[PDB]
């Protein structure tokens, strides 16, 4: 049923960023953070991600084996992974979108005590992000709330790191291409489509957690409007037939893309 | 009905937590910040929690006025603050609490969208949590499931802060002590409870985010098990009629309060 699709769509999440930090656990060590400028209670929290994530993908296998699913298998994956830097920016990314993911499944989820258990990994994964922005110079609390994306917008925005997947998978959205990807208010951001949309008729939605989706007819540029705050997702609708982009991709012709929208936390001198 | 009372509820939640941000705000700078070591972006995320957490108490009196509701106002409130140490250690206390209290609440909470914003939410109050912690020397995640708590456990863990509320709120059980208060498995904990409570039949409840409950005869002490991770809720119950405490508190008779169990990611040396 709908419950389990929304796990192993869940579990598809997790097996791609649980490979991510397992690989990446093997191939860096305390002394390349220390390197990079970290400090070990810095490695040590990132092997503890590690941890926490494969907790997060073996509990769904097992919760979906209980109520007699088959559990995704992992796909094949490829990380642009060079140096510590590198790694800081997937992990930013990947936990970034761990929670419009875990929203969006939650909506589908049906028992209370199902929905205790993956809200309580979401709130971990949440951490995550934190941590990770924190050790990238971004607020680690952007805004005040995170909001849900459909399966196939995660897709969307784990394309690049999936080589192929031995299972119908969520199809991607072409990728939204946003120059720049962070700014405050009133950025104009160029937006360029992996693929050939007509833009007649398109709309930016801009995907907010606290006022839900904006829309505005492109400039192919969108704006960052007032009063949105937290991450951002940037997409590239077909008309406004669907007003909450969040829950309804129906309308999705590009994107969504993340944008990390100024906020107070932000590396600043001083 | 019980999702007006859940969301009251959290708004008792947030009406103290709000109220210990915006007067923290008003009474340091950015200068005592950085006379206590912290940065320029430490202390504005500081400001940004304040603004996120007047955001979500705003947004449950919004939302429970939409219901037809009665919005619970503010209690009246102490807060232990003297120097900016003491601010960091509330704000980590009240964020920690948070989850607990938002986990319970959202078993009671009955419509997908309104479950969708709250969880939103708990997102934003699990990042400041992960910010609080790495500002204190504690791990951001120090596990992979945050668990619930009830409502009058939460009252119990809000207590001191509490001079008194101009309506019915939850009620707390007695403070319990822990001596220390933090530490690794194996930690034998000496637990000491504000009231005189016979611990004949007594068990300690240790109540973790990834196993549950577990409970053990008093030594009055409580040692920390294996296999528990994050942060751990410690209580004393009266016999073992109820197995998950952290949904049913109609055993529990001392506590609980917070254990900070060691983690990969608290400050080390390098
Ligand atoms: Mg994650
Ligand atoms: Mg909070
Ligand atoms: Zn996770
Ligand atoms: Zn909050």
């Amino acid at each position: 049923d709908m419950t389990l699709d929304a796990l192993n769509f869940l579990l598809g999440v997790e097996h791609l960023a649980s490979a991510f930090y397992v690989q990446a656990v093997n191939n860096f060590t305390a002394d390349d953070f220390k390197a990079a400028g970290l400090a070990q209670r810095d490695y040590d929290q990132f092997v503890g991600v590690r941890n926490n994530e494969v907790d997060h993908r073996d509990t769904l296998i097992s919760v979906i084996k209980s109520l007699g699913g088959k559990p995704n298998p992992p796909c094949k994956y490829t990380f642009p992974v060079t140096d510590v830097a590198s790694v800081l920016k997937v992990s930013r990314t990947l936990e970034n979108a761990d929670k419009p993911a875990y929203l969006g499944a939650l909506r589908d989820i049906k028992s209370v005590e199902l929905r205790t258990s993956v809200q309580g990994a979401l709130s971990g994964d949440s951490a995550h992000a934190a941590f990770f922005a924190y050790l990238t110079g971004k607020a680690p609390a952007p805004g005040p709330v995170d909001g849900p994306l459909t399966q196939r917008h995660i897709a969307t925005l784990a394309q690049d790191f999936i080589v192929s997947c031995p299972y119908p998978a969520p199809k991607p959205f072409p990728k939204l291409t946003l120059s720049p990807q962070s700014g405050p208010v009133g950025t104009v951001v160029a937006t360029t489509c992996a693929q050939d949309v007509d833009t007649n008729g398109v709309m930016c939605a801009i995907i907010s957690g606290n006022q839900g989706t904006l829309m505005q007819r492109p400039g192919a540029t969108c704006t960052i409007p007032p009063g949105v705050k937290g991450i951002l997702f940037i997409a590239w609708v077909r008309g406004r037939d669907v007003l909450n982009v969040g829950v309804d991709d129906s309308s999705t012709v590009c994107g969504p893309n993340y944008f990390l929208l100024s906020a107070l936390g932000d590396a600043v001198p001083g």
